[PDB]
Order: structure tokens, then sequence, then C-alpha cells
């Protein structure tokens, strides 16, 4: 809370980490990635054929499935693959960019009881402007200084390139990869089209259709508003399928909040109504309710993705500027120090910049520490099927 505000204050400081914040959030935001990841787990567990669909929504074998429902299957496989792709190629990059920030910050700022790289640069300046230093100590110091700065510059450039690479993966995620990868934009468009068709055809069949499907939609809107509202996560990220296929996975921590549990109980009530309902209503409400929630999800995947693109272009800009400032320090500034025989301003700047770096490095460490870690089908839901009240009778 305090930490975010401070980072903004420090953002201007020369030799500093710049503005590593997003809104009220650290630039790699724990809550954001945890939530989006929930939508991804849901995606990864989607069912691609009739039998899989029946098993997933827990629909009786004794119940017939109309033929037009079949269009869902094709779009679901893409959505599932999309989820898998995201899992292999995009999410691990975010962890990496966080780890890089922690590494740089701890290098320049120092150990909790230890000297950081900035402390070494400062002492080297002390030796360069000391009039007792002979030429040799100066030649050595200028050399040590330039080399170490060279290392920071090289790492910064690498991180600049990694953030660029994250932006590129997001563009492929949203727009497809010119390969076997279909863009989310197209998945959203396709999902919506199937939604309209199936809702006209099987949404409106009976008063109870309109009622119950609207009730789930109401629940989905309500759950999400709560999700975007619950800004702070204090625990390790896990996922939960307690709310079942009607709503999808949520971050486990969110279970703690009172409103959601009420939702879990209300969802159990809806479940009770459907399991003994007329078959036609029961099948329609399961499938279209779920499909509707998936559509809300994909809307969030697109929206967040465009945001994340803007964010990592920012982080890229941040690393570029850091490298340019150390390259400036190394050459022009260093020459100025030799000519002026004065290092005090640069030194004080390094003290202040060091302090800002611990702050951002600690945020990066906490993120990584609390981040979730670890089409044949369909193994993925099997454990989940085991664990939800939804699937017991």
């Amino acid at each position: 809370h305090s930490l975010i505000h401070t980072i903004k204050l420090n953002s201007n400081k020369k030799y500093g980490p710049g503005d590593m914040t997003n809104g009220n959030q650290f630039i790699i935001s724990k809550q954001e990635w945890a939530t989006i990841g929930a939508y991804i787990q849901t995606g990864l567990g989607l069912p691609v054929n009739e039998q899989q669909l029946r098993t997933h929504v827990n629909l009786s074998q004794d119940i017939s499935i109309p033929s037009d429902f079949s269009q869902l299957y094709d779009v679901y496989c893409s959505d599932k693959t999309s989820a898998e792709w995201w899992n292999k190629n995009l999410y691990p990059l975010i962890i990496k960019s966080a780890n890089d920030i922690a590494s740089y910050g701890f290098k320049v700022a120092g150990d909790p009881s230890i000297d950081g790289y900035f402390k070494k640069l400062q002492d080297e300046l002390d030796n360069i402007v000391d009039n007792n230093s002979d030429d040799d100590a100066i030649a050595k110091a200028i050399k040590d200084f330039k080399a170490r700065c060279g290392i920071l510059i090289k790492e910064a450039k690498q991180y600049e390139e990694a953030a660029k690479n994250i932006v590129t993966s997001l563009d492929q995620f949203l727009h497809g990869d010119q390969k076997k990868l279909e863009g989310v934009i197209n998945i959203q468009k396709r999902l919506k089209e199937v939604q309209t068709a199936l809702n006209q055809a099987h949404g409106e069949s009976s008063p109870a259709h309109k009622e119950l499907l609207e009730k789930v939609k109401n629940l989905k809107t309500t759950l999400e508003r709560t999700i975007k509202a619950e800004q702070d996560l204090e625990k390790k990220v896990e996922y939960s399928f307690l709310l079942g296929p009607l709503l999808g996975f949520v971050v486990y921590e969110i279970l703690e909040n009172t409103a959601v549990q009420h939702i879990k109980n209300q969802i159990d009530e809806i479940k009770k109504q459907l399991d003994s309902a007329q078959h036609d209503l029961d099948r329609d409400v399961k499938i279209i309710g779920m499909l509707n929630s998936i559509n809300t999800d994909i809307d969030n995947l697109y929206s967040q993705g465009q945001e994340a693109i803007k964010v990592f272009q920012k982080l890229q800009g941040i690393w570029a500027t850091i490298g340019a400032q150390i390259e400036n320090l190394r050459t022009t500034s260093l020459q100025e120090v030799q000519d002026s025989d004065d290092a005090d301003e640069i030194q004080i700047e390094l003290e202040d910049a060091s302090d800002a770096w611990l702050v951002v490095a600690q945020e990066a460490r906490d993120f990584t520490l609390n981040a979730y870690s670890t089409c044949p089908e369909n193994n993925f839901m099997i454990y989940w099927y085991n664990n939800s009240d939804w699937y017991n009778n």
C-alpha cells in the first residue's frame, strides 16, 4: 500500500527503477495475473466432444443432446489450445521478468546485513578523486567502474529485449501466430456467434429457461464485480473449481470472502433444481449457462491482454532508460568527475537510487514467490471432477 506510493515518488530518481507501477499495482501485478490465470485454468479444462461435455457438466447418460449444440465443440478446442499455448509460451515469461527485476535490484542495492554494486561504484569514486591516490589506483578504479557499469548495461539491454518479447507473445495471443494458433479476437467472435444462435434456439424455450439462465448470468456478473474489487491477495495463489462449470475456476483465496460462499451455496441450490428438472430445461441450462460464463471470460482475456500489452511496453521503456543512464554515468559523467575532482552529487544520487531499488526488488520477489507455479484429453479436469460438490450423487 505504502510501497506503491513510494515507488511513484522514487520514479523520477536518476539511476532509479523508474515508474514500476500499474495503477495501484506493482508493474507485475499479483492480483491481475492470478485472476487471468483463473480464466486460463477454466479454458484448459474445456470439453471437446459429446461424451466429454456430458461428463463435464454432469449430465445424465439418459438425456439426449440436440444436434446444433455440436458447434460449441469446435470453438472449444481452439479455446482450450489457446489456453495451453498461453500456459507454455506467455505465463512463464512474466515470472521471468519479475525475477530479472529482483536480480538487478538486489545486485545494485545490497544484502540485508552485508554491499551492493552501487556501494562499490561509490568507493571507486572516492579513490578517483582522492588526492592521495597515485595514478595507478585511478587507472584501476576507472577500469573497475567502467566494467561493472558495463555489466549492468548489458543486463538491462537483455531485460529490455525480454519485455519486448512479452509484448510480441501477447500480440500473437490476441491475434494468432500465423500458424496453428487462432487469435483470441477470433475465439471471442466465434464464441459470441455460437452464443447468440444457441441462445435464440435453446435459451428462450421456457419461462424457466429465461429465469435460470438469467440467474446464472446475474451470478457471473456479481462474482466478477467482486473479483475485480478484491484488490489485495495475501496468500499463495491456488485455484478452485468449487463454483463449478456454470461459473468456472476462481482464485482459492477469494473463497474466504463472504459473498462468494453465499454464491457457492446458491449454485448448489440451482444444481439441486436442475438435477431433478425436466430434461430439456436441465440440459439447456447447463450448456448455455456455462457457455455464457466462458463468453464473459473471453471478454476479460481480450481486455486484460490489451492492457498487459500497454504495461510491458512501459517496462521495456523503463529498462532502456536505465541502461542509457548507466552508459551516461560510465562515460560523460565519469569524465566530468575527473575534470571537476568532485563526485558528491553522483554519490548521493546513488544512495537514493539504491534505496528505490530495494523497494522494487522486494516487490518482484514477493510476486514470484506468490505466483501460481505448478487435443487428446481430457486428463486435466479429472482431479477437479473428483473435488467439486457438483459431481456427487
